């Protein structure tokens, strides 16, 4: 069965530093962009909506604009890493990594932001 794995389910970050949360899914021999769907969220805010090789920055939440990017250099390695810059207190919460690639699964990651 298709399975999504996360090496860490809890991230502790400093105020104002950068953070890259990892989320892995199996890729065998090559990546078919037409069959991959990646979705990142927190609470109910849209962060990443990567549907068949394209992203839509209009549906993205305003709180993560110009601060969030999906590292495409590791999608071929089976790593859909979400990087958020200049972490603020509002970035603390439970993040969900939902991936659809020849199957479906999702995982949770808890992020705690230290006070400045």
């Amino acid at each position: 069965a298709f399975t999504v794995t996360v090496p860490k389910d809890l991230y502790v970050v400093e105020y104002g530093s950068n953070m890259t949360i990892e989320c892995k899914f199996p890729v065998e021999k090559q990546l078919d962009l037409a069959a991959l769907i990646v979705y990142w969220e927190m609470e109910d805010k849209n962060i990443i909506q990567f549907v068949h090789g394209e992203e839509d920055l209009k549906v993205q939440h305003s709180s993560y604009r110009q601060r969030a990017r999906l590292l495409k250099d590791q999608l071929s390695l089976g790593n859909a890493a979400l990087q958020i810059t200049d972490v603020k207190l509002q970035d603390a919460g439970v993040y969900r990594c939902m991936i659809s690639y020849g199957g479906a699964d999702y995982k949770r990651i808890t992020v705690k932001v230290n006070a400045p």
